[PDB]
């Protein structure tokens, strides 16, 4: 629009679902459950990626990229971490994507200050 | 928020989309360009429907019969919230967006209570 | 089914999608091919979610407070239908797809009464 | 309607969405509020596209070569239906929504014959 | 590709999605991990449906009656293409993806002919 | 997945539709047509953005960002150009987004060489 309402919480919540699904995949080896878990994980990781991408294209502005010169690469690393989580059943991959999003969330809130 | 049961629900998702609705209403009051007005209408329509989807999901996928027994007004509160969001969708008045936010806040309160 | 409002609602939309869920469940018992099993699982997840959406729309956008007054079990019926569709979503047992259809049929019966008076 | 195949098809899905298109068109003649006009336009674009999708699915995934042999006008009928839905999409005139429903009704008649034999 | 009539159609969109389908089939032959197999099945299902949507759109929104008169086999060619894509969707054999690409290539040829 | 099939042509085709719609908006002042044109433009610009974002997150890799150190900013500029086109009826905005995508397309094809 823009309307100006952004919050990395959207990206965070979806990535939390990714990790939560990967964790459930460890405790239920039923093939149908594993398949559904895979299906859901794939959707949620892609929605998390979309939320991170929207922050980067629609919310962050040149003065933010000036002030935080590592921002472009951080967002790109976050997206690849989400791709790695969606390709894995290991909750450590989910967690890494969450740790990256946390770094974006800090930067975001600093820029609202 | 998609019955795995994965377990992760947060009314923040409904709230953030409804906050977008209200923000767009506020903006439509300030700029009467027809193209902007149209784009605002498009966005508002999509965000309000996303907000309704998140609220519906809490209601069907997160809340359980023990909750509906402990909070007998919850079903109607959810229905009113969805109707408040449809009302905001159809309106440019930010007070309609705020009313939808107020209803979501009541849901959020109950939600965090069931977490405690 | 769009909250314009346009006033075009019909539980047939929920029913068709829930019929698809059950049909997929029945096909999963007839073909153990892992690739087919996975595709069936993909489809069922999608159709079950659309069914839930159609039900939710009827409840939020079609049914009104007089209907809720007149049918005080209706809120809980709609909730049960959605949970039944979630249970079908999570299962290969066509009994679960059937149970969801049974609930939809009950909504369908209320709906058509409200179209008379 | 998913090409699993699950074998659950019904032109009712196309018809309901095309009914919505016409209902929206009729509502646009009754309320000149520019905001309402725009919302009506948003909704109609969406419902018309879903209608086209349902028709296309019946043609690609339900109808088979014997049906095409037996009903040699069917390809062109399906094409005309989709173009009619595009014309409704582009118009506020409910006559266009009606014309699209007329075509769907013709598909519906063929469909149900193929369910008998 | 959405009847404005905006005018911009290119069978490349159908082709690129069908090329993705074939690429995923080829990959499923190389790696029998169940999780990878599932993810490949998910992706293939989505891309094949996108390809079918693009082909359907050319057929309803781009091609006109003069074209169907000049190319009387076009309707059935489109129907066969959609069925070839549904066949690829249901298969792991890259030859099914290639067959769908072959049918799309026939459409693409006719398409560029109507441009000349 | 990845499967490895990427082509900036997807982003290009959608952005071409954006510009084509903006051009049609100049020759038909009917309010219903202007509204539909706005609706369609909004969808196509967002699909173009999604295609550009996917290239940047899923196709480009660290050695590409090393070799082309202007790549992150170019992709970000391309996305904001698409946002500007979706907020405008001026075909010059559509064209600018296309000119940016053209720069990405050149880089893409170099990296396949
Ligand atoms: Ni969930
Ligand atoms: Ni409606
Ligand atoms: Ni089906
Ligand atoms: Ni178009």
């Amino acid at each position: 629009l823009p309307c100006g309402v952004y919050d990395p919480a959207q990206a965070r919540i979806e990535a939390e679902s990714v990790k939560a699904v990967q964790e459930k995949m460890a405790g239920n080896d039923d093939p149908h459950f594993q398949t559904r878990a895979t299906v859901i994980k794939e959707q949620r990781a892609e929605l998390a990626k979309h939320h991170v991408s929207v922050l980067w294209s629609d919310y962050f502005k040149p003065p933010h990229f000036e002030k935080y010169p590592e921002l472009h690469q951080l967002v790109n690393d976050t997206l690849k971490a989400l791709s790695a989580a969606k390709g894995s059943k290991d909750p450590a991959t989910g967690q890494k994507a969450l740790d990256y999003i946390a770094q974006i969330d800090k930067i975001f809130w600093e820029t609202k200050k």
